[PDB]
């Protein structure tokens, strides 16, 4: 089975009003993830919120945020065609290999901090960063899923939730980032329990174990995220200057991401799409207007590696 | 007249929700001020924490057209916010007394308003409830906007000024209200009104308003940049600051984002006066350097005004 130019493959997750399937673009062979939302199960209020959030997704253009390629809408269904992170959860990588060495943890956490700060600068707060939406692509780059989407439009976390949720501003992501950092360096959650009430007591206590292998610089950095009072947490713009974050990046200090200009005049890719049956003029119109249609999707997918 | 801190309390200016605002006089300098009074025992631990977050925001508002905070007094039961007093009250009262502002005067005030709001937006502070009740005028007819950064329950939203999407907390909602504000300055009337809230909402959603004979096309063009139903298509304030009508008569003085003056905390003339009032030199230097918003920094600031 298919939708538009995509062959639908196995379901990756399901829940609430959404399903996400792996899929293969027929025109290019590139793999994608497709979120399928049955609109008949939504009231007019949820429908309006969904389309506002889709418009937010169209403005996320960061190399560590799952990228939207194409939107297909029928009378009954919304299809969101987006980047597929072929290695699944960071958690799966921690299970296989153990904790990351601090050099690898730093490389991935710089990507995560960049992605989240980039959204915060645009007034977009995740509010639900967790194991299930921290993903890795085929080249071990971080890809964060579901920025900007309300939980009912995700497939579906107490260990990561800020203690003030136990508030919807950027500080709640900063707490979750501290949990993430701790999981990267130790392979363990900083706060756990035999049930939710014990988990909550430990989160409110704010204390977590520092293993012998954790550097003092990593410990000090965690203290900037895992502060109970939300207003005393560091800002990401401040944390970007942290000594641990930039160890080994002497003249490459982490700074807010700046979007490169999108090259929409690659004639090699345009030549391929003309072969596919699109006209040069049609291609230029879709790309310059960024229509999120079958043409812009194809152009972007032709820029990725084949057969994956 | 009772005292709180170094202030003599005078007439009540307003009361609503969890707040009361009184006119007062600083005993030490004789300067008039406004004091917002909030009984903390009215609040839960959650709203009390939010109140303190919004006071921390108020501390960083330093714009000549934004009501300036002078002093914070917190007791076990009550929070007192001592701030600038706008002695001529609401812009509305001026419109009632003199009618619509002529174009030059409306432009002058609207530049102040746009400057104040853009200054807050750049600091990522959205008002969300700009309205007649918090657009004020000082003794020199300068705009003073009240209650930036405060939730409604801490003030003493408003259908005629509320963006149609509230019938969202980003700057776009202020931009819509600014359009309604500009219309009131130029016409003396609200653009959207009705015999009840239902009819009023209908006109906001339609987005149509009467263009009077005295409104220029440049002014009508500017209105179209605020009063857009689609929030994403509304002008941004950085863009609106370059509008032709906004800068007419200001060709070598284009409206730009406000930049705060460098703070002067070592005026020894004012410090000398405060030593005479009984504060020590060391105390004064510490209060000013740490910007404590205590009785000392407030006196320092009030000594710098008429
Ligand atoms: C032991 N593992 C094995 C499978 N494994 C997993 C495999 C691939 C991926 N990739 C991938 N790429 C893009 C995505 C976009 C989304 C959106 N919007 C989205 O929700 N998802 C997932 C996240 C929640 C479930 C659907 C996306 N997933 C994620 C996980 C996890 C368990
Ligand atoms: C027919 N009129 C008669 C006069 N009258 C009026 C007179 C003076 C002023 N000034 C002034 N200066 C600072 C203020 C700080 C505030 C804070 N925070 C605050 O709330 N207020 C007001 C605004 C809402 C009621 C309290 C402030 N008001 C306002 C109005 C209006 C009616």
């Amino acid at each position: 089975p298919h939708i538009g130019n995509y062959r639908l493959l196995k379901t990756l997750g399901k829940g609430n009003f959404a399903k996400v399937k792996r899929a293969r673009h027929i025109l290019t062979g590139r793999e994608v993830a497709i979120k399928i939302i049955d609109k008949t199960q939504l009231n007019p209020t949820s429908l309006q919120k969904l389309f506002r959030e889709v418009r937010i997704m169209k403005i996320l253009n960061h190399p560590n945020i799952i990228k939207l390629f194409e939107v297909i809408e029928t009378e009954k269904t919304l299809y969101l065609i987006m980047e597929y992170a072929s290695k699944g959860e960071v958690y799966d990588y921690l299970v296989e290999h153990g904790r990351m060495k601090e050099k690898e943890a730093r490389s991935k956490f710089r990507q995560i901090v960049s992605a989240v700060q980039y959204c915060h600068q645009k007034r977009i707060v995740h509010r639900d960063l967790k194991a299930e939406n921290l993903l890795l692509d085929a080249d071990m780059n971080i890809k964060i899923a579901d920025f900007g989407f309300s939980n009912e439009f995700t497939v579906g976390s107490p260990p990561y939730a800020a203690p003030e949720l136990f508030y919807d501003g950027p500080e709640v992501d900063v707490w979750s980032l501290g949990v993430i950092l701790y999981t990267l360096v130790s392979g363990s959650l900083p706060f756990d329990g035999q049930n939710l009430k014990e988990l909550r007591e430990r989160v409110l206590r704010g204390k977590y174990r520092i293993p012998f292998y954790m550097s003092t610089d990593c410990e000090n950095l965690l203290k900037r995220f895992l502060v109970l009072n939300p207003i005393k947490r560091g800002t990401l713009e401040q944390i970007m200057k942290d000594r641990w974050i930039n160890a080994g990046h002497e003249e490459d200090e982490l700074k807010p991401f700046v979007e490169p200009e999108l090259d929409i005049s690659d004639q090699k890719r345009i030549d391929i799409m003309v072969g596919m049956g699109y006209s040069q003029e049609e291609i230029q119109e879709s790309l310059s207007k960024m229509k999120y249609d079958e043409i812009t999707a194809t152009y972007l997918l032709l820029g990725r590696k084949s057969s994956e």
